DNA sequence: GCCTTGCCGGGTAAGTTCCGGCGCG
DNA sequence: CGCGCCGGAACTTAC
DNA sequence: CCGGCAAGGC
């Protein structure tokens, strides 16, 4: 199913950039798995986010609920679910083969995350590096040119450029792409 | 003249793991 | 008994 | 992430 593929591609960006999966152990054999979504818009998360999930959760038949935890400085959208958790980190681990329809939801929820918003510089920032390379010949790949460096000395967090010569394609083709949408 | 992009400090919007519960065969 | 879902939030830093 | 600064390219 392409129109799953594409939505877990996209919620995995936004996994991998602003939440975790976290397998946790508990005292007295107890156990669980997690995973999360963290945002600040409370319309972003309950609006836009939280429904893709839902679907997501619905057509694997995870009967777990999603919780949106309100923090300090930040909504939590969490489910607690070891079959989630897993059906995530087990894509996680196949990142590198990833079709097109893939790469582009991947790119997209990463950079919904960790993305330069303004759009007057086209920038993901990350610790990642690994990560950003991947992403790197992906873009090469769909004619977009960028470079990598180290931007954080103090903390380590490099940042992918994309370069404004490619301006159009990368915001037309990847952020603002119509492909796999909440259908309804 | 103009656009592009490496650089680098500010600080908030993130991330991580702990708690006490309850569920269920 | 042996694990897996809830609901929270203290805590720290990577964006 | 944001955003101002300055080096560099055409
Ligand atoms: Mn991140
Ligand atoms: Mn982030
Ligand atoms: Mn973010």
């Amino acid at each position: 199913n392409e129109n799953v593929s594409g939505i877990s591609a996209y919620l995995l960006g936004l996994i991998i950039g602003d939440g975790g999966l976290y397998k946790l152990k508990y005292k007295g054999n107890r156990s669980e798995y997690r995973v999360v979504i963290t945002q600040k818009s409370e319309n972003l998360i309950k609006q836009h986010i939280a429904p893709l999930m839902q679907f997501l959760i619905d057509e694997l038949n995870v009967k777990s609920k999603i919780q949106i935890v309100k923090g300090d400085t930040r909504y939590e959208l969490r489910v607690s679910s070891k079959k989630l958790y897993y059906y995530f980190a087990n894509m996680l681990e196949r990142i590198r083969l990833f079709n097109m329809r893939e790469q582009i939801a991947f790119i997209k929820g990463l950079y919904v995350a960790e993305g330069d918003k303004t759009l007057k510089r086209l920038r993901i920032w990350n610790k990642n590096k690994a990560l950003l390379e991947i992403v790197s010949r992906w873009l090469n790949n769909l004619g977009v040119r960028n470079t990598i460096h180290l931007d954080d000395h103090r903390h380590g967090v490099y940042v992918l450029n994309i370069s404004l010569r490619d301006r159009i394609k990368f915001v037309h083709t990847i952020l603002s792409s119509h492909l796999n949408p909440l259908p309804p």
